[PDB]
């Protein structure tokens, strides 16, 4: 009962991360809407979960999230709580091969659905003083390897974080994000299989961990519901779910 | 029932915010020892909550922490979580009127205090895999004017968080601190109560944080559950909980 | 003499922080193309400064940028370091006025450019082991008040650092940022003419500092040609010039 | 000449980081005192540069560290820079291995002796509008595995420059501190001679570098110069100077 009687869309709920936070919401007593561009996951997902519906909704297609943000009010009549996880993480590139052109497709999805989805919600959490959690990476604070595009997307989500936490806090809402670290997903899992020797790329992710192993969708759907539902004196606050892997020294290779 | 059948013991857990965690760990099904130096608020809080008791033990005499741990184990047959909160800001101190003495005895309650009970606890808590949580300081970050000594001692907190965690990784055991920012307790009111004009010092407080008010002892409290009961993949963070001040420009003092 | 030798670009050289940056390195020894999208200042600094000439260059163009790198080849025969300084920060702006476009705009001159310049001259800076140097903001760690995109823009230019130190360390290339925080240039004396009262908004400016006063052009240049000419154990840091503002509690707004 | 007329105290300054500091500020032009707890390494010092002297003090004791800056004053008229340098670190030890009483003599050390040369110095820096520099550790930041005690010290070191920042600015004395990460010196020999294979543990050292090797004490003097000497609007920083090991995924140990 910790979030009964509130609303909360989740971005990109269909799979992975996003779907381990619709289902902490759910066994919160929240009611949720989740957004996906694919309809396989967040469809089945829909009639699994009382309580989860599904708006097909791509948050780079401004219309496609002035609709999403206009049916759950039509739907449910308040909205709490938005939660920005919708992002991708291309295929490793040397900077080289990386073009102006497809970092600005990424900066889209990345960056601006998450302002874009936000921007539009916001009058109606400043009427129920709700709160934004957007999904940023541990790789936009530490940076990482053959990601330069990925890793500017992540650190303007968590920067932007900030910014906004500062503009939004006279009107009672808070803007917080989460940093994720290697968590085992359907994204991961796709990423792994494009390498040479994908069992091998795994080890290395679970070990890049003090704690030894990948996080879990249901972790990072546990913080997110505790910033919404009780971190009430939290904003533009960052949240490391990333199992030590900022920690000491390690292997990035006398004087 | 978040932390049902799970044995956790507070350290200045009398008043404040220890008072506070007290209250939130008992909320969530376990049962709390209250360590305290001071008799009277902590043997009050023990006959308000059933599942909570007290024990008088002052955390920097080695041997009132050595029977504290041996009297939890005794009582509860486990132990899961240490809180490591006591504590003491001194008056604002210019540097100059500070000694090597004072600092000494400084380091000895915020810092060497945390140590004794961790460093007694850890056997224990490697056998349930449980956790340590330390309050340190927003302060041990940033910095605060006239508390040399005070944020020295927060800053080596902080730092020796993470340090712990990467040894006790390994064995299941995750170490975490909450860096609290301005919180009101009796802490706060005593140091206010000094001051020229105690209520323009504690306006000045309350408008540090862009959410225009100070933080409850119940607010770190909730913090401090997360951490225990539902962060099983963090370790080794520093989670803030300040109200956003450390965020943006402010008044500090053409080129 | 301490980069007697060698060969520098410095974007945004024509006024400001860029100008002060030209004059540093030419001070140092070194040759200098001062690249601005305006004429004015920089063909003025041409005729001041020995060693110094001025190209004609809108770094959001990538044939100015493509060009701009061949002539420097063309005209002085090796590039030892790129400086990014060409940058804008729009007036203060609620983020309900802001447009998904200004932002993509404001992303195109703040980051794209810095990008754009960076891989034309990478090839080079391989060649001569030199090295990148991104002016970023303090504003991209901390926030800033209305001003949500030009926050974002800065935090990805800190975060594109690191990624980008990463993946060039192999070749002897090092990448660092400095963020600047308040320093006296004519963009801040244009924006604080918009305000109510333009001197009010200085004197807060320069307060903001426990320094009390706004920082130099010519510091922020002796910072670089540290990281330029000395600093050859430092790659994907943040070196901050700001007089201490991120320090301690200010004013940014009981429990 | 670009810290010509200046009087620097460099303690520990007989070989190591120490040393190098010494020969970078004698290079810019200043008159260096030699401050060591051992006549072996400084004695050498002193006969090999003019413009060096050295002065036995161990920085642990009171009386030594007062007739440290009497002299200083007796000799040379002013002092215009600290350099607290001196510090230990020792060999890896498990928490449950390390004691109460070994904490407490090392932060008498590490901590405690840059805390009285500052506080006996301050009165001096304060006529000379000079400035403090501490030698403190990257691993306060990120942690170390085996060395809670160590790591506690440096995290008090780094959280102490910025109070003491926060206290000196309206004075015009600045504070800044130099964080190194693997710096080749006769410490790190000395560490690494005790492990069963000397050169493994040398050859993980370097690699944790993405730069592939460890740092010179002469990077480290640079950098002391440069905060010295030219970096006129900072204070209260922490200047990195570890070769990227802070940047992105290493070797730390599905879900
Ligand atoms: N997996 C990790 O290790 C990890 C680590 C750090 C951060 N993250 C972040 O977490 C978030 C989720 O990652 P994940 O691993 O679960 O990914 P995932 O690929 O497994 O799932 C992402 C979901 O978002 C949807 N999506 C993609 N583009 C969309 C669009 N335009 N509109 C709507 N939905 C869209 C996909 O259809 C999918 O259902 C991303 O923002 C990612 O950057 C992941
Ligand atoms: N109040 C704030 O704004 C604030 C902010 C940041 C951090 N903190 C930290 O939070 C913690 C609690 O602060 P608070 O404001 O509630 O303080 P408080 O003074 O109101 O209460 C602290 C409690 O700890 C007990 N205590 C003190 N010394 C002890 C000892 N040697 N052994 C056992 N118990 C001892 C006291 O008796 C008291 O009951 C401290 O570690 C403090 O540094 C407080
Ligand atoms: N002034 C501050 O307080 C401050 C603080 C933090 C960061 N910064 C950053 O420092 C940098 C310089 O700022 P400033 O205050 O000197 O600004 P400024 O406006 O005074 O000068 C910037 C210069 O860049 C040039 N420029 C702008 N767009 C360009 C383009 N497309 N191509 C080429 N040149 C272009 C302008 O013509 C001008 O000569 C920017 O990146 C800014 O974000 C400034
Ligand atoms: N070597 C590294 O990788 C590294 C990395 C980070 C930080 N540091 C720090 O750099 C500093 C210097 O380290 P180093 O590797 O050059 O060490 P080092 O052992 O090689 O030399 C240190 C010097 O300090 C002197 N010293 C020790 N105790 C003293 C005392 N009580 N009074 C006066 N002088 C004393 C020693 O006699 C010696 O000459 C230390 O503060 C250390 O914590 C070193
Ligand atoms: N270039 C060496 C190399 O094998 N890199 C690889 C290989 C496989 C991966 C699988 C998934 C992810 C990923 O999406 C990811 C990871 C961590 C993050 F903090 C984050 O935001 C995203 N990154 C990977 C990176
Ligand atoms: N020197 C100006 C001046 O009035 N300072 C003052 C005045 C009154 C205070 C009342 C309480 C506290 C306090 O205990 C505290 C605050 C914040 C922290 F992050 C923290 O760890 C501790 N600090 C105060 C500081
Ligand atoms: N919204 C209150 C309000 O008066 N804001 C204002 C008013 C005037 C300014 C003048 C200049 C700047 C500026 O360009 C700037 C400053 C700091 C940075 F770290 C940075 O990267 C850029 N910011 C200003 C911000
Ligand atoms: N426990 C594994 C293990 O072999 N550790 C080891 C082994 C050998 C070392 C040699 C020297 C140092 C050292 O003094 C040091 C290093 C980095 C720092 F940022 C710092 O402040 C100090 N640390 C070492 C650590
Ligand atoms: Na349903
Ligand atoms: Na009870
Ligand atoms: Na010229
Ligand atoms: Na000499």
């Amino acid at each position: 009962t910790r979030y009964a009687g509130k609303v909360v869309v989740v971005t990109g709920g269909g799979r992975g991360i996003g779907a381990g936070i619709v289902r902490a919401f759910v066994n919160s007593g929240a009611r949720v809407v989740i957004c996906d561009k694919d309809e396989s996951g967040g469809r089945a997902l829909e009639q699994e979960l009382p309580g989860a519906v599904f708006i097909l909704c791509d948050v780079t297609q401004e219309d496609d999230v002035k609709t999403l943000v206009s049916e759950t009010i039509r739907r449910f009549g308040r909205l709490d709580c938005v939660v920005n996880n919708a992002g991708h993480h291309p295929p490793p590139q040397r900077p080289e091969e990386t073009s102006a052109q497809g970092f600005r497709q990424l900066l889209e999805l990345n960056l601006l659905g998450t302002y874009t989805l936000t921007k539009l919600a916001l009058p109606y959490l400043r009427k129920s003083q709700g709160n934004v959690i957007n999904i940023s990476s541990l790789v936009g604070a530490i940076g990482q390897a053959q990601a330069v595009p990925y890793v500017a997307t992540k650190g303007a989500v968590t920067a932007m974080t900030k910014a906004l936490a500062l503009d939004e806090s006279p009107y009672g809402v808070r803007v917080n994000c989460i940093s994720p670290g290697n968590i085992w997903t359907p994204l991961w899992e796709e990423l792994a299989a494009l390498m040479p020797d994908p069992r091998a790329t795994i080890r290395e992710g679970m070990l890049a961990q003090p704690l030894g192993r990948m996080g879990q969708p249901a972790e990072v759907g546990a913080a997110a519901v505790f910033l919404a539902s009780e971190a009430n004196f939290c904003t533009g606050i960052e949240l490391l779910v990333t199992g030590g892997a900022e920690l000491g020294y390690g292997c990035k290779a006398p004087d």
